[PDB]
């Protein structure tokens, strides 16, 4: 069992939970690939059995009559139909466990507080849209954000998948141009082109909210516009740099990832969007300052009258700090939930301690947990971590086009 | 052959050099341990033969002549004596190779410029001190720092080892009180008490340069006072914050690590101190702002009149950036070589590109290459990296007690 040291304090623990690692990652004794972004009834039964054991452990019914009854029933259903169905309480437990198990999520202190919307009866792309609208309305909650997931019907033999083609429920268009440059968010060029190809009339601003492309089983994707009053946005201003507001920058309240696959007990839910609230560095550092995103850093540094001709003036660091200040100030001014990277990493340290007592460890991806600015100023920098894959899980999946 | 992507540009390479990894790292298919600081004879001829082959490859002299001849003499030398002696040019080539192979070093663009002092004919703690003194004066060079390594004799069976007991050649003392808590550097509390427990009369200050504990084979260590004239230091001032100088902070010019073991062709040099020049974050972010180092961040924020009552003011980030500015400004004013983290990481990306075409890849430890502040503002953040062990190498070794 791997020994894990915290170098700030001197703490030492042993991750016994990693021995239960359900699947295999990309590393070998020869070479570590930890930094890479992208790392049959008998085996369905084996996964289902393990999940049922997890569930009956959680409700203190391990080895009970009800437990073996459920195991037998799942066995029988897989034999009769090639698959099985989760009970409502099992689905809620499995979705929370998937969040709990997500190695790259720093917000997991919240994992037990998750609103689970059961849309497994969804029949069409039109009903899917209605479920998604109510997810956005519930989770946004006029700025007092609430964590939620909506889970659409599972993958099943004989029918195609439900899929949301968008990577998030709220995204800004990226318009390719000539001179070659992108207007708007360069991360979203491909989905923007698909929306146009599917009949969307594009705008030409830098912050145009994309329509949704929703795919029902064995059907082409269908375009749905989000009511503007459902999409809460925050104009960005800085508390002391008054010219900052003239940049015309905005970001949206609700981070709602919609392109990942939820796996519970061998069953797969290719459409299950989930949302929480933002950590400010995701917006201020990555979305606004990445060179391949909005890339505002030099324009902000010039406006700040910093010396951008030499790197040792640390103009990049100074400008990025004030952009993050602007994000926090603006969301707080707008009364939209947001967490700075210091509070978030401190709460993640408490989660690690909670999980060491509860389960004997915690899967965590150091390079994703450590924030993209001020890394060693946060306590997670000094915490050794062990990365591994537990199920139930959120998994990446290929784009449906 | 692992596929490696840069996410800022979109470019892809394959690391074919990984296929040559020798020592097994700590990771397995089921769990990654990349964030851990410490990863948990006819064998001599195999490592010597391999290293000799490396040497003659690098000079286009594989496949006959002195290559064939050098192979037999190491064979005979080991057959006769059980060990072997490196030629001077091999010691030079091997030292540069171990530096080139160091996965955690961001300064490897410089790997070809290394001054190798051959101290293999040393045989007393008195000779060591003269060697270490030659190195420090040469490497310091009045502030125009020059990369250098001094190689004391290779370990051999039956006799003790040459070892430097200090982790670096220049370190600051750390002293306790009625309350354990430290005046000085907490990293060096252990060696401070060893030095005092060997004759050294302690100082009173927060920046007392420690003496050297030098260990000739099979003898107790011997204290040596470094000539103050030979330890170049930089008082810390800020370009616009007039009071920063009054904080009384200083740091030294030369980073010279002295507790690592140099391994070349199966031979082991437990005493082989190497030096370069600092990257400014090492001083300003880690040494001065780590909570378990000088922990000055709140003191600087009070002086800047920052609101330390809420994390979301980003007072930690602001104070940290100004400390790093003060380090860079002070070292440049003192005309002591230093490199900021933007310049250093940009050079490492050029190094990665050079190594791709020369050797087919480059062992790199993402968590150590990405700097401890402003990570995603540097290009290395967006570069996937592959970590593995090649020989020659610098290795960690246990403390000599
Ligand atoms: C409640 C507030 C939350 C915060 C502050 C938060 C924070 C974060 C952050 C900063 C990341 C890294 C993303 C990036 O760098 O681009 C992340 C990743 C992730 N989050 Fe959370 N999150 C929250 C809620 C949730 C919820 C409710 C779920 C699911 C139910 C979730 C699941 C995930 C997953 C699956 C990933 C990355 C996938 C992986 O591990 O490979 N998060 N989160
Ligand atoms: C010339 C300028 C150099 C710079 C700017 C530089 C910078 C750095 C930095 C920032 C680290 C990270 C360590 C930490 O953050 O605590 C490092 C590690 C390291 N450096 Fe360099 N360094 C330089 C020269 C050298 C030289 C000359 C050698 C040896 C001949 C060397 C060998 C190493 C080793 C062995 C490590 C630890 C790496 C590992 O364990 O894989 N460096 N360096
Ligand atoms: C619920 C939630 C809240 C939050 N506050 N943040 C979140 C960030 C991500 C996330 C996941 C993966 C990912 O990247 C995947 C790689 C592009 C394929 C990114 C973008 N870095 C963000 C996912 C969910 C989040
Ligand atoms: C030549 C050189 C230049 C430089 N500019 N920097 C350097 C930093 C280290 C180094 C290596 C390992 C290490 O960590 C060991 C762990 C504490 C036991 C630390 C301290 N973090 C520094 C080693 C050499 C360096
Ligand atoms: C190549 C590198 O793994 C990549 O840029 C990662 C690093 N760490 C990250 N960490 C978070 N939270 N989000 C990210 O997108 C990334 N990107
Ligand atoms: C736990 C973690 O591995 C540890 O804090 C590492 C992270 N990255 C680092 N990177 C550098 N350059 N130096 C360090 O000491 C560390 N410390
Ligand atoms: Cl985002
Ligand atoms: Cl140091
Ligand atoms: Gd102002
Ligand atoms: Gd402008
Ligand atoms: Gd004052
Ligand atoms: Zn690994």
């Amino acid at each position: 069992f791997p020994r894990v040291k915290n170098w700030e304090v001197g703490s030492i623990t042993y991750d016994t939970l990693s021995a239960q690692a359900q699947q295999d990652g990309p590393c070998t004794p020869r070479r570590c690939l930890g930094s890479l972004v992208f790392p049959a009834p008998e085996q369905l039964l084996s996964q289902a059995r393990d999940f049922i054991n997890q569930y009956y452990s959680s409700i203190k019914r391990s080895g009970s009559q009800a437990h073996e009854q459920r195991l037998q029933e799942v066995e029988a259903e897989v034999a009769a139909t090639g698959t099985y169905q989760l009970r409502e309480s099992e689905l809620v437990f499995g979705a929370k466990q998937a969040w709990r198990n997500a190695p790259r999520c720093v917000g997991r202190i919240q994992w037990g507080k998750l609103q689970v919307f059961d849309a497994r009866d969804c029949r069409s792309a039109q009903e899917m849209f209605t479920y998604i609208c109510n997810h956005i309305k519930y989770a946004t909650n006029r700025g007092n954000l609430r964590s939620a997931i909506t889970v659409f019907p599972q993958r099943c033999p004989g029918r195609g998948d439900f899929r949301i083609w968008n990577s998030q429920l709220v995204r800004y268009a990226g318009y390719r141009q000539q001179d070659g440059s992108v207007r708007g968010d360069p991360a979203n060029v491909e989905i923007t082109e698909l929306c146009i190809q599917h009949g969307w009339t594009p705008g030409n601003g830098r912050f145009d909210v994309l329509p949704l492309l929703l795919q029902a089983p064995d059907e082409p994707p269908e375009l749905f516009l989000l009511p503007p009053e459902l999409v809460l946005e925050v104009p960005l201003e800085h508390p002391t740099l008054e010219w900052f507001a003239a940049l015309g920058l905005r970001w949206y309240a609700l981070p709602a990832v919609s392109n990942m696959l939820l796996e519970i007990g061998g069953l797969e839910f290719p459409a299950a969007p989930f949302s929480g609230w933002y950590m400010s560095t995701e917006i201020g550092t990555r979305n606004l300052c990445d060179p391949h995103r909005y890339n505002i850093l030099e324009d902000v540094a010039v406006c700040m009258d910093l010396d951008t001709r030499t790197t040792s003036s640390l103009w990049k660091d100074k400008a990025a700090v004030e952009i993050n200040v602007a994000v926090l100030h603006s969301y707080q001014l707008a009364k939209v939930t947001i967490v700075d990277h210091h509070a978030a990493t401190a709460s993640f340290m408490k989660h690690l301690e909670n999980e060491q007592k509860a389960r004997g460890g915690c899967p965590a991806d150091w390079a994703w947990i450590v924030p993209p600015i001020s890394g060693s100023l946060t306590p997670v920098f000094h915490q050794e971590m062990v990365n591994y894959f537990l199920s139930p899980a959120f998994r990446y999946q290929p784009d449906p086009w």
